[PDB]
């Protein structure tokens, strides 16, 4: 008699919190250890094309079960491992070295998308797909337009470390939490970034209404720097370790958890923006969304200034030209 | 007239002092695993990073302070002076050479002996009352000479070992039985490496023992093939090293449980790197993997546990084999 | 427009995924709920009881509670609807043992009750799991699985998860380890005929028995039955000193919940048909070690027993289903 | 030798403690919140009650296997609170039908005249986290038994009324309380002050969308959402006769940021002489930095004319009482 006989008496002979992380490199295993660690699925699928990184890394996340809540672990070349999952992660692609623009990985990653969308799309048509390859809104509008999905079900990693950071410095000068220091940078995750001074508040009182002199080229204090600062954080990491890692998947994690749990948080992400701010292209960039199980459900308005909103603009016509120049 | 000064009216001057600072030396893949796991389980409230690269070391602080919205850590600090480190509550150190594909972590001791001979003292100049967490290779030499060169009670120097390789083992025994590795019961004792001893006879799911039930467990001829599971157990690393050059996500988490247990005095039961003279016939100061009673004192008791003449005989072929490279160590 | 309409802009205008109800929102309920809530397992939680005023201001208690938890959505309602397409439905309705009460002096007003409940419940969540919790929770998961028509598989009692959770605390107060390290196991009915499973009691994978054979015996001198004894008596005490049990069987609930909502197929000590095992040829329910998960009990482990700790399994299984086919 | 002295080998104060003072509904739902937290090492309660504590102490106990909390202790002597981080009062006396103000406000003080002296004994350099109503003129009372410095007095005053509002506002606007920004100030209760500039989600704030928010000639009548706060803690007590969840939940929230130094900002109360043209000893509800020496930092809110005046008039009154209590 098998011992398994012995033991156990069976009874009777589908994944309800799935999520998919396509791409084992330093971000994909980044987002996957936050993820594993905060309990949101009941199932991890990895993809990559270079099949033993691919199951060293499975293998080295399963030799950790025994302190994780996620009872399943699979990886494959084969997208059928992907099938039924609520979420799909892509952090696939080519990396923006040091004091390259991420606007110069383009090509390089939108030929890697048009493989990997329709892959994706085939085993898991209801998911929500979050995009993290780099540039991050011109691959959600990529991946949007391959997928045929509805623009709700297409979020982009966007502006939330960026405003992450921003909340980080900000907390660093004035000698608070993070979490206490509110701040929103908007736009294009990279060099076009809007600061939004305006909203800027620790327990509802306004920065801005404090320091009328802030953000501005008059301000003594110089808080146009935080914001060059947070612009320069990738590069500045990029020179010193070669990549960026733990604050992505710390910040995919948390979009996850609002996704997940339909928390119905705010957060600034990658979304179409066509409609506002004078904007008639079908741009995407982060602009605060609501997050929850049908991924961006609604849009926060934010009120401008007329400097902030042409900012916005500015960067909105930069991607739609490189947007308006792809093939697919 | 500063917007901080104009939002912010301060009651008191800055008295810093953590009271629970964790501090990890060595920012490679091992040390950030470590490092990520600790901060996702909010079991300090400062965190310090030491490295010899000091590039690397600014980058990798840099990346973790730039989560501090999704953390609950309010201090993170880095640099290559030990002064950084003072008052840790726990140090752990993962700095050295790692092994290559089908290289011994044996082959290890003379390169990471001779860097120990440089961190254990900085580290215990700034933090003389903290526990040691060993994890650089060989974890449990490592360890031994973690406390010689410390001067440290025994119960303060801590070695990571074989709670990694329980983990594993307890993982494939539940991917053969369907069930979860927190329900699947299996100790792996002795040396972290290829000397590792199974415990058939503590083998058990919900108390039930698996060899009683099964007497050819852990036997050749035993038709099931249970001794391959510990097999696959001392492979794993190597396995792991050929596909993606190195392991650290499942010793992160390991060493993340071990931090738990002393940072929050949870007296849970690890098999970890202890001295184990006195016991198993074993007369010299010979640190391997026994389950330990983990606590805010680091090691305060050891699980005396029953083995069979063949178990036994194992720990003792593995502590003497421990014994042959401790005893040539020059420090 | 209004400042909602200019604040927001709608893109989108689903079925509960993740949805847990607790019936009775008594000491009880409240206790599991505030459990779960604190553990995120659900999207959704519902509250149904049959007090309107005390259901209200409990709902609102926990929604004033909100910013601190990641459950967005807690509905309540003596109506059913509110329950529709739970994954879970934990039943904590019914009357509690006064001091000095046996748990099965119970069973005619609690069965009554279930009579009400089980159909609504089966309505609005025909694929749900039950976790019975409400005393005799052996008797009323057996009466569960005859309303519901439900297969064995996902009517689960609470069963001995807690009297094994209580001998784990003493055992692990009497040698100074964590009850996470102590290991040992408390099957067959929650109240005065459970079965301490000596052999299996270890720290380590050590067997305690091995080391000290006096072990569950009358002439062993540290008198470890004692342990057992103040299992069993344990909800007598805690009744005597506050008037009821909460807080402990909360935690235990939020526990086996937090193996079926996540599938994680850990073993649980939980009341389940034995039948075919032991020589039962009854349709009883018992605590065994079960595989919990997405499906409820999906296995049993078949528990080596000595022939007294059979014979009284046997003897709780007689009692159990003398009271089951009176019903 | 012994079972344990055979099974374990022996080679060899608390870090973390917290006291939770008075076990009724308020101080259990605090310890419950607080265990499933994972902010202490160790938890000691302590109340008048000694059966009732013994109950609910051991009721917490029976759950250890499900928790990392591994010593709780309880005792009606001040002994099992020694080296307490920090100790959290939530006892009082329940108010009898006649009652005036100043009648139920001495009964407290009274209460607090052999508390405060007992927790400072045992516990010299704690935090005191108080919660016992009226808490603004209570946290004072504290203040002044202890001697303590005012960053170490703290009480919980408007972080309930402040969850409240945001659960409010999250439910109007569709949004989760977490991305909902409001501030409720000043004195707890009845006489709170809701400070409509401060209100916003995504930092875009609602007054500038809305000039007219939170005044009379509005016709979305937001000030029907600070009237809800108020009017909705009087609801939970009709329906349920106390509350418990909520206060519970904002407790653990202020314990987290002193246990772990967060230097996160949260409405509670303290010491507010100097601001607001107030030149008493009195303790209200003000954004503070609260980390491991309780309240270092104050942000200072600008008020309306209308909203300093407001509590101006609420320190006035809380000051009146103050100068004719007993000690
Ligand atoms: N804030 C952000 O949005 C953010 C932050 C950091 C990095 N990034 C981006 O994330 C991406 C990845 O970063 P990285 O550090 O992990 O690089 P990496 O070199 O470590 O990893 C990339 C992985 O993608 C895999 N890959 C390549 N083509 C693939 C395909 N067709 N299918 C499946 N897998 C494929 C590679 O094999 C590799 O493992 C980059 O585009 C980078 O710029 C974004
Ligand atoms: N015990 C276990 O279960 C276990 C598991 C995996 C790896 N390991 C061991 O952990 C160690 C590190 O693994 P890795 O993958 O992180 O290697 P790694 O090369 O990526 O990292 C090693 C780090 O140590 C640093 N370092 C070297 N000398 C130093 C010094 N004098 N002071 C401070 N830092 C110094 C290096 O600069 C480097 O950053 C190895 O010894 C490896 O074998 C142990
Ligand atoms: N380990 C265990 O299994 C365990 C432990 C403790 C208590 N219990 C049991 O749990 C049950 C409840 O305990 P309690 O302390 O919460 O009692 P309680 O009286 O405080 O609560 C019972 C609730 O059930 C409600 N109720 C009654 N009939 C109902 C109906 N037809 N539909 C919906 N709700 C209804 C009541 O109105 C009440 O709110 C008891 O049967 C008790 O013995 C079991
Ligand atoms: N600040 C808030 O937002 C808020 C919210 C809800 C309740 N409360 C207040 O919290 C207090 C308690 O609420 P409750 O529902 O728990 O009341 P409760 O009557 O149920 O509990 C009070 C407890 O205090 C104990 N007690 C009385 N005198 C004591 C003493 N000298 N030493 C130790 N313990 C003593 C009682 O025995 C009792 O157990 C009340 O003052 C209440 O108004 C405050
Ligand atoms: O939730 C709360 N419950 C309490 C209450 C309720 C209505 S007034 C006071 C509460 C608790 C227990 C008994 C109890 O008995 C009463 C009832 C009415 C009284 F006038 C005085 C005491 N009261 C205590 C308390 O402070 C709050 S918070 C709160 C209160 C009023 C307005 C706004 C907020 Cl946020």
């Amino acid at each position: 008699a098998t011992l398994k006989d012995q033991l156990i008496y069976n009874l009777l002979k589908t994944p309800q919190n799935k999520i998919t992380v396509v791409g084992v490199g330093a971000v994909g295993m980044a987002c996957a250890i936050s993820i594993l660690m905060k309990d949101l699925a009941d199932e991890l699928a990895l993809v990559d094309v270079i099949e033993d990184k691919l199951k060293g890394e499975m293998m080295d996340l399963q030799h950790g079960s025994l302190f994780l809540r996620t009872p399943k672990i699979v990886s494959g070349k084969d997208y059928n491992v992907t099938a039924n999952s609520k979420l799909v992660i892509i952090t696939a692609g080519a990396r923006q070295q040091e004091g390259e623009s991420r606007l110069n990985l383009v090509q390089r990653n939108v030929n890697i998308f048009k493989f990997i969308i329709p892959n994706v799309v085939k085993y898991s048509p209801n998911c929500k797909l979050l995009i993290v390859s780099n540039p991050v809104d011109i691959l959600t509008y990529v991946a949007w337009k391959i997928s045929g999905f509805p623009k709700n079900r297409v979020i982009g990693s966007g502006c939330n470390l960026d405003s992450a950071r921003f909340r980080y410095l900000m907390g660093e000068r004035l000698g608070v939490h993070p979490l206490s220091c509110h701040g929103w940078v908007l736009g294009e995750h990279g060099d076009s970034s809007v600061p939004v001074w305006s909203g800027m508040n620790v327990a509802g009182v306004s920065l801005k209404t404090l320091h009328p002199d802030l953000g501005t080229d008059k301000d003594k204090e110089q808080w146009k720097e935080v914001h060059k600062q947070v612009v320069e954080s990738a590069y500045e990491v990029i020179k010193l370790k070669g990549y960026t890692s733990w604050a992505i998947g710390l910040s995919v994690a948390d979009l996850a958890e609002s996704i997940m749990k339909n928390l119905r948080r705010v957060h600034p992400v990658s979304t179409m923006i066509k409609g506002l701010y004078g904007i008639k292209d079908d741009v995407f960039l982060s602009v605060p969304c609501i997050l929850g199980q049908n991924g961006i459900s609604d849009l926060v308005k934010v009120t401008l200034t007329s400097e902030e909103e042409a900012r916005l603009k500015k960067s909105a016509d930069t991607l739609w030209g490189i947007q308006k120049e792809l093939q697919f």
